[PDB]
């Protein structure tokens, strides 16, 4: 029913030529006026894709490249993760936890969620490193998902579940990091998750390096604040089943932990998850938060 | 002629007839009476087009561009290994060895160490694997490994490779076999990762390997209580190095930011853009003493 | 000339019995109305002693025990060290340095000279240690002499030399630590000196342990503030010549420096000095401040 | 009788005729058909007065109170060494050895280690001594050293010392000779400093020795990469322990406050007040397993 009428695609001109752009968020709202995504993640994504593909055809428009689509599925996946996480802390009644969907480091460096005291220590570290004949640099990135535990960060609005997608609750789920900017105590993060389409070599390596970068950063903070009990775990979540070969490889030791006999041995990536269904998201978070 | 080349093959995997490039034969065929010189890119293209010509003459399927990109890497790596072999000779660096390493599956890095060091590592490795959650020590092989240990030099290493033959190619690609189980840990001078380009994935491979190799070396420094032993890791690109990539390659070695007494260092000490074969010499000149 | 008139001794009653107390400071003033102590330290001390002994005799008073005298010589030595140090920074024109004579830890814990930021880190360390099934405790002591470098701590009054002893300039030299309480940046201390009557076993051991206690404390601060360049040296100064046997023994490595291959090897006591003449005090300080 | 004792001597140093107590003869003489029991203080006084009586009968000079205080320490130490010998036997602790160590000048602590460990320490020691300003590794001997290594136990260690003879005393005071160069580093369980009192100087001796021994052990843990090896150091007083002294003995081991991953620990893990010989057993019971 009336597709030449969908808004999941838009025409626009650039240099007098007409181009077509997909509108991922309108696609979501249009297909989720009464429920949130359930069952197979890949199935919900294929549906959204085909939906946009049907709308393009009914409008007799130029068809978007595989690229445009591969990118849109990512934006949809990001929204799915964010929404599920938002409803997870609600149904699990985790009043002291925030599971935030983070954008890329250039959009909003997650480090900005840290309070002033913590950021100054990291800034002092950076300045220290960059002050050497041969320049060394502290380069960090953003985990796709952050699990934070700090009761005072919880607003009552966060406790209302999302039963259907709207421009408003989607925007709120994707800009949650803005509410806690500069408010997080360094030891309030409990974990970070790197979400990958698959464990293809390059993507598996990204999990490994990111885990080393973030965990060592936290280890540095533990020495600055002299808090041996502070803990930060880093996880990986693949959209494809995980093979033993990849699982084996994701057992690699965090490099900063093999130079001091007093540090507990630990992997760069504490564990790897396979997300097929939305329930797999809840299961992953269950293992991450506790038990 | 071209219908007779061996630089390309046709095999029957299960079902279809898949084609496969024979990188070393391409080399032996194009370099009969001399080793590659001048522009590295020129030689890579030359080798590439040669294959393409052969494939046309054979009237066989064209190998995928990805397949070419991979074979290009093998050629890049091998040609650099040959330069290094000859470099050691013309520079008369008797005590040094610039060894081309195979991939991890072919030969595990640790195997180069003598017994004293292997035992220390196996000990670190077993302690790791023995915890409620297993933590493994996974290592990688740097494309090139420079070591200084006088007693490992054979007189035949002093014979330059003036021509590429299935044989000159083998002495160079199996040189690592001669030193297996014989390297004192502090004999290692540096490792070098060779990439055709600093494409995101390849750049990260350099960053991780430097972290992997340097941390292991830092562990051994602790074990032997030798603060002075030094091990550097470098990267090399066949393409020019952008200011951006260079900045990304300044990333601090993670095991370096946990103790204030640690001299802060990069995961990759320096990146080199190898345009000509002379640039290879220039790189080695800096790596071995600058 | 008129001793039955000296004030270097005082009578007082306690429980209806009359007792005699030496007044070390009056002895100093009375014998240094026109000059500060010079030449042999032991000679200046013996003189002061005999002086008080002559005054006791001229007053026909009960004679003070060896103890009372051994204690008074210490108070005199403390004043001598303090005065010499005060004139040293003046004649050497060290406008950014303060060489302070410190009392015992119970009178005024030297740690109180540290700014708030530094003291909180140490308090957090203490609380951390004392919070274990088996209680561990951070117990520090006071070096007898502190060399501090922080320009903003210098007052013009400090730049007036002391040409003769008075109740006023002696009091100022012995309470200098009060002017800088809570004002010192942790990395502003450059050194501490433990002053010993001799290197008798127990006294030599005190230098060794104190050096380990203070240097490790500073090493802890270097990790908290992430300043690898901050330096703190600890020295010993004996009032007797130093034998090779004792010098050898005072080469013992600071125990906290032998567990990490990345830390520079260092002695618990960086060097030992022999103070015979007042010039030996200047020489010691010269080696401590620089060159 | 008393004019015949050998517990006291008269020697001609240069010039005068100085007297000298013979602590072991005092012991052999007072304990012919049984080892000391009951109150340690009682036995110390007994031994002391015995000497004093002998000195009177000999009509010789009275040794200084300081000299007595020192001989009191030797007796305290020795009697505790004998209890321990017998303790190991009655408890049937086959794998343990409770060794009385001589002073550093007589036998350097390190000498108890096997070759592998001595080499690691000599290496640490030479690296230290080789710097612009020499830094030495000076060690001390804990009065008692408890070790667990089954292959060092001789059947004759299982023979209790039922009487004090120049001979039972020697097996106990030379037991350390049997294990020289044979102790695996992680065979060390604990060390114990024995003081007649917690007088400031003696208290500090305990604090320093614990710092000295524990740091050395922590170095070896690093070298062997064995986080689990454990070494504790204890103090023991013949006098009761005041709340104040106990608090002073809570001082943190200095090598423990520099790395946040270090479990925080005391220089001296615990202090014991040995009033009776039974208290010695009680102490050993806690030290060996609690
Ligand atoms: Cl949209
Ligand atoms: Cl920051
Ligand atoms: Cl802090
Ligand atoms: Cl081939
Ligand atoms: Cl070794
Ligand atoms: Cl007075
Ligand atoms: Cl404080
Ligand atoms: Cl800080
Ligand atoms: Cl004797
Ligand atoms: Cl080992």
């Amino acid at each position: 029913t009336n597709l030449t009428n969908s808004n999941c695609v838009e025409e626009y001109k650039e240099n007098g030529k007409t181009k077509i752009r997909i509108k991922p968020f309108n696609a979501l709202i249009e297909l989720y006026h009464h429920q949130t995504p359930t069952g197979s993640i890949k199935e919900n994504l294929d549906k959204l894709e085909n939906y946009v593909k049907d709308v393009v055809k009914a409008k007799g428009l130029a068809i978007p490249t595989s690229g445009a689509f591969s990118n849109t599925r990512g934006t949809w996946f990001e929204v799915m993760i964010a929404i599920q996480s938002w409803n997870y802390r609600v149904k699990r009644e985790l009043n002291d936890y925030l599971i935030i969907k983070m954008p890329n480091v250039k959009t909003f460096d997650f480090r900005k969620i840290f309070d002033n005291e913590t950021r100054e220590k990291l800034h002092q570290l950076e300045k220290s490193l960059l002050t050497h004949k041969q320049q060394v640099r502290l380069i960090t990135s953003n985990p796709d998902l952050l699990i934070i535990r700090q009761k005072d960060l919880i607003k009552s609005e966060y406790n209302l579940p999302i039963n259907k997608l709207t421009h408003e609750n989607i925007d709120v789920a994707l800009t949650l990091f803005k509410d806690i900017e500069g408010k997080c105590k360094w030891d309030s993060l409990v974990a970070g998750v790197g979400l990958k389409t698959s464990l293809r070599p390059d993507r598996r390596l990204q999990l490994v390096h990111e885990g080393n970068i973030l965990k060592s950063l936290f280890a540095h903070l533990k020495m600055r604040y002299w808090n041996p009990k502070a803990e930060f775990k880093y996880y990986g979540a693949s959209s494809e089943p995980v093979s033993k070969a990849d699982d084996d490889a994701l057992q690699t030791a965090a490099t900063h932990t093999i130079v001091n006999v007093n540090s507990t041995p630990e992997r760069a990536v504490d564990d790897i998850f396979s997300l097929t269904s939305f329930e797999d998201i809840d299961k992953m978070l269950d293992q991450i938060i506790k038990k």
